[PDB]
């Protein structure tokens, strides 16, 4: 492949819980992260979509992290489109996606700069863990929780 994502989390490395949220009626949205070393960032966006904000959040996690990074997302699409891009690069049966192609290409360029990346999906869920904290932050003023 272009790259090999980790098969289990990287012990000792900082973990970024990413999320994004958008509203279809206004195309306003937010993307961000909270980490297990007490970092957080939330950005407000215009002209966006839910899939775009989930991807943007991963982009911020890659931009702001060290060379080894754990990333937990609740977006099956974001995980799938990134993993598929890595697995099929420069190979025969690859047609590049049309939707979000510029943003995914920006993410891949950041990804291959890292030493090790662990990227994993969890279903959205309630509680007081990491995914639930960032979900509240990106949902504020974007939709009812
Ligand atoms: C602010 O309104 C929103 O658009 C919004 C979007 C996502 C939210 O939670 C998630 O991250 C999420 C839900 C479903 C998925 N998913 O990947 O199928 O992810 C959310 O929780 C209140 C609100
Ligand atoms: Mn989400
Ligand atoms: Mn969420
Ligand atoms: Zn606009
Ligand atoms: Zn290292």
């Amino acid at each position: 492949s272009m790259y090999q994502l980790e098969k289990e989390p990287i012990v000792g490395a900082e973990t970024f819980y990413v999320d994004g949220a958008a509203n279809r009626e206004t195309k306003l949205g937010k993307a961000g992260y909270v980490t297990n070393r007490g970092r957080q960032k939330v950005v407000t966006l215009t002209d966006t979509t839910n899939q775009k904000t989930e991807l943007q959040a991963i982009y911020l996690a890659l931009q702001d992290s060290g060379l080894e990074v754990n990333i937990v997302t609740d977006s099956q699409y974001a995980l799938g489109i990134i993993t598929q891009w890595i697995h099929n690069w420069k190979k025969r049966g690859w047609k590049t996606p049309v939707k979000n192609v510029d943003l995914v290409n920006q993410i891949i360029e950041q990804l291959i700069k890292k030493e090790k990346v662990y990227l994993a999906w969890v279903p959205a869920h309630k509680g007081i863990g990491g995914n639930e904290q960032v979900d509240k932050l990106v949902s504020a003023g974007i939709r009812k929780v």
